[PDB]
Order: structure tokens, then C-alpha cells, then sequence
């Protein structure tokens, strides 16, 4: 049963959303980690931004780790590894929450589960992870779209039962090619022509409708959760500010991938995990 | 006599600015008509933002007379005109400071006049004008550049005493695009490579000496004055919010055009303005 069909035909077209948003009921608001106005502005806007989620010794840790890891890993030959093509220089790592001991220890973080456990209302597990090198004057444009949109047509993604969790790991300004998103787009569908990346018209429909564009700023070490169907994208970096981040997207055990929507091929395990934990 | 030798070898440098950047003695604050702050800014910055600089009516009339020309001259075949190859839409309009009689007027505006010839310590003629037509979603980045590099380079401007008005014609956000300056950079002189875009150490070097990246934000209206020197540049704009704009180019009568610095051919008047205004 596919209840978000995409790239079927060329004719765009918004659906309503058909899942919860915060998947504990409101009446359970005191159990949850954060206050019942974070909630609600999750709720409404599809993402949440904290400040000051990390001590800073945390945040400092961190940004040595993914350059110490950067460096052991200058001589690697692996698919996981993205390299600029000129200069050999690493731009991404994927699936470091499972390939090294630190990063594991950061996803675990009960801090971040118990958020994502309480607005998914289930046990998580990590669908993808990635480290992103992005040195001033480094990192195009990335157009607006919605990650359920690829996840469900490419990966199998039944349902909007998904959280991705950013971490800035260099100051996040308004002007060296932030994240940007739509306000209360996670509430609309936008099925995307026969990749994925909705039309303007879509676009102009969703932002009247939320009222603007949203831009978290903030130091290194905020924390940037937004939900699995949330509009989103950047402009490039002309400035010698660098954007490095930590990505980690947790998905329900309730909503584990299935085959891709698009009736294509299963896509990496590094990109999409199918991975069930094993008891041991 | 080559000041700012520029574009002559392939090696960048840095030279110290050998202009004033307020030609007015300090101690005739008093004469201005805006405050010391205000002119300690600009000093010290190489621009200055000033909101409610039009009362609300002038505002709306100069954002209808923009689109009133653009119909007006929809047949138009002209070099001034400039249109997008595939649409033929308009996206600028020069030298309407002189050629439209509204437009006349606002280059001639007391309250500009007033400011630009209090810092400019003399009498002031139009360098260039022109409308910008910048639809949501469209407008490329344009990369970091001093204006009067090229001013000098191509146009045989002597010396750092014009100065860029901008008046922002659509609300002016941190997300669209918006005009970014390097505060300070109008006190060094970055000579670029044998066009005219200096090389990413430089801009290194500006901006760590200028603290940052500085980008004035404000509804339509707002205007922006800035030094011919002051490095500035802007992303391209993947959102629905427009950006169009009034742009005029106010230099000192005491520097004049000469010839093209790079020993190359005058450009058209509609892009730097060789006439001298006559008696009549």
C-alpha cells in the first residue's frame, strides 16, 4: 500500500499528511525530555532547534574526533568514503554510528534518544549516519526537499515515523549556506515529477502556507532535529566560514524500510540500513 | 599615475587605501545630515544602512513605477535593456537616472544628495543607474568583488570618491540573497590576477581583519550606501521572496573618468558616464 506515491507521472500535486507528528499523546507531555512549548513548536513548525545540548567539552571532543577520524582514514579505499574528485580530499563519511567506537557512543546518546523515542513513540533505531567536511567557500547549493520523499521512493520508507538529528560542529550563520526550512511543510506532501525535488509552485504554495523560510543560527554544538517530511535546503558558501556537522536520521521500529516504492533496486547499507539489531 | 595597479600579473596583493573615506573634515559633523554615529559607521564599516529613509507612500510609488517601465518598454530593443535569453523578460534597466523623469528625480533626491556630497566633500554627478528585476527562485550568485576595481580598471576611475546607493525595492532578508559586504575592506585594495574577482587568501584576510560578514536586512524601502571600495557579494536565491531593487552610483566631479587604467577601450556611457552636465 503505498500512501505517498512520487515520480509516477509528471504532473505535481500536494497530499495531505497522513501520520501523526508527535507520536506520544500530549496527555503524556510530563513524561517527555523537553517542555511542552519545544514540543509544540515541533509540533507546528516540523523541527526543533536546542541550544546549548552539548557541554563544551562535548563539543570540542567532537570536532577533534571527526578530524582525527579524517585523518586515519586518509588512506582508505571504501564506497563510505566521499572524496572530492580533484584534490582526493574527504568530504563525507557515512555509517560511522556503527564502523567507529565514538561516533556509536553519540548516537546512543540519551539525551537524543529519549527526544526522538518520546516523538516517535516507539524504540528508534539509526537509519543513516554521515560525517560532512564543508571548509569555507566549499559545499554547492543543495535545492529544497523533503528526505521522506528519497526515502520512501528509493529506500522503502513506509511512513513519516522519522527524525533527523543535525549537529553543527563549526558556528552556524546566516550567510555561509545554512539550513534552511519551511515551516510547517512536514504537513504536506509533495509528490515530485517522474529527482525528487519538489516544483516552485509547490514551493511558493508551502511557504505561503507556513508563513516564511526558518533559519537556525547558532554556535558549534546546537542541535537541529526536523522531521522526516520537512522542506529543506541551502545556498552555497561563498565565505571562509565552514559548516562541518555530524547527521544522524533515527527512524521507528515500527517503520523499518520495506522494498523501494519506485519497485527499484535496494540502495546501500551505508545510505539506508536493513540491518535488524541482533540480541547479542 | 596608477594608484591601484590591478589585473597587471598573477600574483595578488594587498595595498593600503590612499584616499579618505569621509572627505568632510570630522569636525564639521555639525554640517551632515546624519549623526556621528552614523558617520563613525560608515568610517569605519564602508557602508551604512539606513531603514525609513522613504515615507511609506514613496515607497509604494517607486515600487509601482519599476514595473510600470518594465511594461512600458516591453518592445524595446536596446543595449540598456537587458533580458533573459530565453524568456526575453527584463531583469535590468540602465541609466534611467537620466533617461526617465521620475527616475531623474529620485537620483536627485535631497536627502541622497545631502549625505553622498557631505562624504564625498564635494559637489556629485551620476556614475551609473540601473533598475534590477530579481523574480523569487532566480538571480545566480554573484561572487565577492569591489566595485571600484573594475571602476578603475575598465573605466578609468582615478580614485576611491564614489560612492553605491541601494534602495531596496522588495523586504530585504538574511534568506533571498541579500547583499553581504566585509566591513572594514574598503580600507585595503586588493589588486586581482590577469576578471576582477579577488582569490579566496585575500578574502581570508579581509574578513578576519573586519571581525565577519556583515548583511543589513530590512522591509522595502530600506537603503544601503557603501564605498567604492567595500567588497561585497551574494548567494543565488532558491526562495519564492523577491529581490528587485534601485541602484545609482554617485561620484565626486573631482574624479572624473580618464581613460581605462587597463589601457583597454572606454566602455558604453550607460554603463560609466563620461558626459559632463551642461550649463543650460
Amino acid at each position: 500500500e503505498d500512501l505517498y506515491p512520487s515520480r509516477q507521472n509528471n504532473q505535481p500535486k500536494i497530499l495531505k499528511r497522513k501520520d501523526p507528528v508527535i507520536y506520544t499523546d500530549r496527555s503524556k507531555d510530563n513524561q517527555a525530555p523537553i517542555t511542552k512549548e519545544q514540543l509544540d513548536s515541533y509540533e507546528k513548525n516540523g523541527f526543533l532547534q536546542i541550544k546549548n545540548f552539548f557541554s563544551e567539552d562535548e563539543v570540542i571532543d567532537m570536532q577533534k574526533a571527526i578530524f582525527e577520524l579524517q585523518d586515519s582514514i586518509k588512506d582508505v579505499a571504501s564506497d563510505k568514503v566521499i572524496r572530492e574528485p580533484e584534490s582526493n580530499d574527504i568530504r563525507s563519511i557515512f555509517h560511522v554510528h556503527q564502523d567507529d567506537n565514538y561516533f556509536q557512543d553519540v548516537a546512543n546518546d540519551k539525551r537524543i534518544l529519549d527526544i526522538v523515542r518520546h516523538l516517535l513513540g516507539s524504540d528508534v533505531y539509526v537509519h543513516q549516519s554521515r560525517i560532512n567536511y564543508k571548509p569555507g567557500f566549499k559545499g554547492k547549493e543543495f535545492d529544497w526537499h523533503s528526505d521522506f520523499e528519497t526515502w520512501h521512493v528509493e529506500d522503502g520508507m513506509p511512513r513519516m515515523r522519522a527524525i533527523s538529528v543535525s549537529i553543527a560542529l563549526s558556528d552556524n550563520y546566516s550567510f555561509n549556506g545554512p539550513l534552511m526550512l519551511i515551516p510547517g511543510s512536514h504537513n504536506y506532501f509533495v509528490s515530485c515529477v517522474g529527482l525528487g525535488v519538489p516544483d516552485e509552485e509547490s514551493l511558493r504554495e508551502l511557504t505561503r502556507i507556513g508563513g516564511g523560510i526558518s533559519v537556525p543560527t547558532g554556535k558549534a554544538g546546537s542541535v537541529t532535529l526536523f522531521e522526516s517530511n520537512t522542506m529543506h535546503g541551502s545556498t552555497s558558501n561563498i565565505t571562509p566560514y565552514p559548516r562541518n556537522n555530524l547527521f544522524m536520521v533515527y527512524n521507528s521500529v515500527k517503520n523499518r524500510l520495506v522494498e523501494p516504492f519506485s519497485g527499484g533496486e535496494k540502495r546501500p547499507e551505508y545510505i539506508a540500513v536493513r540491518e535488524k539489531q541482533p540480541v547479542y
